[PDB]
């Protein structure tokens, strides 16, 4: 269905955001 | 519909977040 | 309808949570 | 309506994070 | 109702993400 | 119901974010 | 129920978010 494909595209949009985080500790390890 | 369309700006929106989050590793590895 | 109209307001006050992240990363670019 | 006005509370929740944000990025060029 | 009073919920969880981060403003202004 | 349930464990998560960011504090106090 | 499911994704990417803002946490205090 339509709504839950897109809360579908939210939790992907959701882990893109995880994956910035982790290239955030990534930058500050060095 | 217009609930499944809302919750896919919501999406896109979270992505603005993901990149924002991006620009802050590389402000660090600088 | 009004349940579409608030999960807007939501967007709307995400890409507001990029806009604050830029600025975290123009603070460090500093 | 509960919901739309419940999701709303989301928006002005995020609103919140938003300012918080905006808190780290005034520390750091502190 | 419990749909809405569960999205309550989310808002009250993301005021304490914004809570948090002012710790981290604080944290670094230290 | 499933729906209000599922919503109260993305609450649950969220508290956990806020959790982190506040060990992110501590990190920084150090 | 599909929306319920997908709920359920957005919690499991949420807490994504938190481990991954844990590293941030470990990458400062290290």
């Amino acid at each position: 269905g339509e709504v839950a494909q897109a809360i579908k595209e939210v939790a992907k949009a959701i882990k893109e955001v995880a994956w910035a985080i982790k290239e955030v500790a990534q930058a500050i390890k060095g």
